């Protein structure tokens, strides 16, 4: 049959010189008001398929689950991953993989909880934003450090001090190369790079700084083997060495030293960033809107007090906490256009049919500035999560972790950190900064991975 309808493309360019210069997400906007929420588009001489909306994302995504469950390349990073790791494995490899990392993060191994362990991480960040004592901070560093961490205890078995300069120097080499994975350079790359591929350019930094992070993975790796007590795993790595181990002779298995140290890169490609820059998003509406930290300070109070640390069983009992989050990540949108996926065969999908392997865009952002689920979708509105009786309320057009077979695999842990993280921080402080709300500017940047923040200062007032 036929591909969704879309512009018409030109030889090598597809329909870039049509694109609008204000940002990917405003053009699929336009192309949707033109040819409704399932279109075609040629960047460079590679056909999108692009889903807006919650209906034809849910269709997808959710209806055909099977069909639409493979992952698509991302060029920058396709030199170091090679189809390895969870976030880009596909087919047998992905699934095997993507159940034994469940398993492992749900069913584990170690002593303490993933709770327990971000519950420890915010006493040390409350411990180090005590240390600051209310000086303006640029928090990106630390929310960088702590989600990090989480990663860590569960990968390494253990975390590091937030001033450790060697575990700062990697960091640093992580978090540049995720700036430079995003800038405009590497969405050049993306369009046409088996060309650029031959020239000086970002992704030789990108390159360069992820065999690094391997080299360091790799390290960890030998010297978990040479510690190894199979009968008391510390962490993913020790249970990965294990079903290595169990699948010697089995030349089928991809439990093998490549997928080990690419799925170990995957988690803190994946587990790091969009936690962080979510906190990051979470503290400047905060600063914005005064009222609604002020509100989430009476719930922690009411529900929890000033004695005990927060714990993962209070947010059932704090739906204003509760819906403040859910609105942060709705407003936050930082994964606009989702993890590009490929359909698995060719596919039927609304009268069209979607050859084997096309790349498939879901544009989460559509879902979650969907006016049919949310009032005021341009604004900061927990009202949006609330019913009537003041309790928690779901809704269909929220999905900033995706939907189906290749949701987020760290949804659950994420949320822990967004609930462990924000409300630990709001019940041992008040937060100040030079800008008034009024003058707090909201509006992201689009770059190549999503929605970036404005940098900005904050003071972090003891209570
Ligand atoms: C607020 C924080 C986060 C958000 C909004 C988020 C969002 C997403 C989204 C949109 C996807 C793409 C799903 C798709 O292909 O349709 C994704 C994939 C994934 N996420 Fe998250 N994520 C976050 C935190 C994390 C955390 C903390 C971890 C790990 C501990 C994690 C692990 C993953 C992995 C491994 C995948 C790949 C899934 C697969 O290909 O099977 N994410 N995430
Ligand atoms: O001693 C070792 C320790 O055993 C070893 O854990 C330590 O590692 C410090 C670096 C930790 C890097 C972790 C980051 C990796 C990239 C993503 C963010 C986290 O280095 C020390 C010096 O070589
Ligand atoms: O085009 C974009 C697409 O719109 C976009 O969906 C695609 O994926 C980037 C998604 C960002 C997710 C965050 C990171 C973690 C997962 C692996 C690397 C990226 O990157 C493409 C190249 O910039």
């Amino acid at each position: 049959g036929k591909l969704p309808p879309g512009p018409s493309p030109l030889p090598v360019l597809g329909n870039l010189l049509q694109m609008d210069r204000k940002g990917l997400l405003r053009s699929f906007l336009r192309l949707r008001e033109k040819y409704g929420d399932v279109f075609t588009v040629y960047l460079g001489s590679r056909p999108v398929v692009v889903l807006c909306g919650t209906d034809a994302i849910r269709e997808a995504l959710v209806d055909q689950a099977e069909a639409f469950s493979g992952r698509g390349k991302i060029a920058v990073v396709d030199p170091i991953f090679q189809g390895y790791g969870v976030i880009f494995a596909n087919g047998e490899r992905w699934r095997a993989l993507r159940r034994f990392s469940l398993a492992t993060m749900r069913d584990f191994m170690g002593k303490r909880s993933v709770e327990e362990r971000i519950q420890e991480e915010a006493r040390c960040l409350v411990e180090e934003l005590r240390k600051s004592k209310g000086a303006l901070l640029d928090n990106t560093l630390l929310f960088h450090s702590i989600t990090s961490n989480i990663i860590c205890s569960i990968v390494f078995g253990k975390r590091f001090d937030y001033k450790d300069p060697v575990f700062l120097r990697l960091l640093d080499l992580f978090f540049q190369s995720f700036s430079l994975i995003s800038s405009f350079s590497s969405q050049v790359f993306e369009l046409f790079p088996g060309f650029l591929k031959y020239f000086p350019g970002t992704h030789r930094q990108i390159y360069r700084n992820l065999q690094e992070i391997n080299t360091f993975i790799g390290q960890s790796v030998e010297k978990h083997r040479a510690t190894l007590d199979p009968s008391n795993p510390r962490d993913f790595i020790d249970v990965y060495l294990l079903r290595m181990e169990k699948d010697k002779s089995d030349p089928s298995s991809e439990f093998h030293h490549q997928n080990l140290i690419l799925t170990v890169l995957s988690l803190f490609f994946a587990g790091t960033e969009t936690t962080s820059t979510t906190l990051r998003y979470g503290f400047l509406l905060m600063l914005k809107y005064p009222h609604v930290t002020e509100r989430v300070q009476k719930e922690i109070e009411q529900v929890i007090g000033s004695h005990r640390p927060p714990a993962l069983d209070d947010r059932a009992k704090m739906p204003y906490t509760d819906a403040v989050i859910h609105e942060i990540q709705r407003l936050g949108d930082l994964i606009p256009f989702g993890v590009p996926h490929t359909v698995t065969k060719d596919t039927q999908f609304r009268g069209y049919v979607i050859p084997k392997n096309t790349e498939v865009f879901p544009v989460l952002s559509s879902a979650l500035h969907d006016p049919r689920y949310f009032e005021t979708p341009n604004t900061f509105n927990p009202g949006h999560f609330l019913d009537a009786n003041g309790a928690l309320k779901r809704n269909e057009g929220f999905m900033p972790h995706s939907l189906g077979k290749r949701i987020c695999l760290g949804e659950g842990i994420a949320r822990t950190e967004l609930f462990l993280f924000f409300t630990t921080i709001l019940q041992n402080f008040s937060i100040a900064s030079p800008v008034p709300p009024e003058d707090i500017d909201l509006t992201p940047r689009e770059s190549g991975v999503g929605n970036v923040p404005p940098s900005y200062q904050i003071r972090f007032l003891a209570r």
